[PDB]
DNA sequence: GCCGGTCGACCGGC
DNA sequence: GCCGGTCGACCGGC
């Protein structure tokens, strides 16, 4: 992580601050200026850097990585229609809120905020299916050290007309034991967790993480089918 | 439906209205639907949380979640409209219920103990058609089972009002609307999108409205469809989420 | 045309 | 503590 080394610095400027996400981005731009991009900014930048090549087929080649292409591309129509006159704009569906890249390595950073006084209810983080596809591409293309997917969480609470940061957490998806990732099938098959709760004890290689995750995904998919019968058919058979 | 008699008027009043440009961009239109209804059907119109607040305010001596739950006088309505036990226990005139993201209805229209649960469906018509979540297929299955178990087939309807809009400068403007009743549709043709919060999905504008059976028959037919679709999904999950990845493990 | 996956953010049962 | 359902619409591949 490019963020990890300065995490203490980020924690310092946030804990106690009253008003949060922009604060993190601002700090990143000032201390990691040559690395910090918003995702849409990275795409525009990348295409604006090769005004020669046009079309979505050629532009897709610019990512020079099937896995990277899969995680960051905007789609054929949008890519085809991209021009300096028609630039990309912030779209929630951009996997990374903040993108840090250096020497072809990428850190997909997601910054989250949390009302620490509203009782825990893990939010959707990312599709378990999208993650499975990502792991498959990493394995198929042997891309095991191209990128990381990390999270920064800012905890706050109410204080008059001001929300005050009270704590922060940083975690890396690929440092978590795959089997400990909660896949909430009903909730858009989304992995759910509060960053402070994410496990960080995995000790193997990225390839091993990928294979372990896929084993977890397949296993939980089978378990979900079993749970669907027990919860959605068994209780209603008597009405048929 | 209590709003159908005046739907032509609602349609006329809504078309042309605007909301400042910015979840879901057009959600603010739901507030304009409430306004018109409250002005034209003043004594029948309530936000779900308002109805709850009015019901409890009216019975100050009724304390505790168990006693307050009895105020609904219906297991099916209790299931569809009530808030949780702690929230119900903690309610007070000084701590009223407020809007809640997962409440079943956007607006409730009630008269002489019959309820119309209205859900406004906003739609950006400048983009390609993408059927929105309507209601959880599982919540609906439980609803049907409760209607059957308690013989509550003439107590409530679940209806939808689609509000179509498009971006126009700094505003979002309503260009058209449609109205449909869930219980007039063919239950066996309802699309259940399991991944999307197990939601039934359809465009109000296109919903068939020719169901010829009784409400009890609707509920039984829906449960048959729900069960069949859940069984098929259990098997199809292997084909799409297991089969493709087993080669990597 | 057809088809269904995705992100955002939430309570409450026992 | 453990577990997971619900609302909101909303897009892109072929
Ligand atoms: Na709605
Ligand atoms: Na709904």
């Amino acid at each position: 992580s490019f963020i990890k080394p300065i995490y203490q610095d980020i924690n310092s400027i946030l804990i106690g601050q009253k008003v949060f996400e922009k604060l993190v981005y601002k700090f990143l731009k000032e201390n990691l200026s040559d690395l910090t991009f918003k995702q849409y900014e990275y795409l525009n930048d990348l295409f604006m850097k090769n005004p020669a090549i046009i079309g979505h087929e050629a532009r897709y080649k610019l990512f020079n990585s099937p896995t990277l292409l899969f995680l960051l591309s905007r789609g054929k129509a949008a890519t085809e229609n991209w021009s300096i006159e028609n630039l990309f704009e912030e779209k929630q569906n951009d996997t990374a809120d903040i993108l840090l890249v250096k020497d072809q390595f990428y850190e997909l950073l997601d910054v989250k905020t949390r009302n620490i006084s509203k009782s825990a209810f893990a939010p959707n983080i990312i599709s378990a299916y999208k993650l499975a596809q990502t792991c498959a591409k990493m394995i198929d293309n042997k891309e095991f050290d191209l990128f990381d997917i990390n999270y920064l969480e800012v905890d706050w609470e109410l204080n008059g007309e001001d929300l005050v940061c009270v704590s922060t957490s940083f975690a890396e998806l690929f440092k978590s034991e795959p089997s400990e990732l909660y896949i909430n099938w009903a909730a858009a098959m989304q992995i759910q967790f509060h960053v402070r709760d994410l496990d960080q004890g995995f000790n193997g290689t990225r390839e091993e993480w990928a294979k372990s995750y896929l084993k977890h995904f397949v296993t939980q998919a089978e378990q979900r089918a079993i749970s669907m019968i027990d919860k959605f058919v068994k209780p209603f058979k008597k009405y048929i």
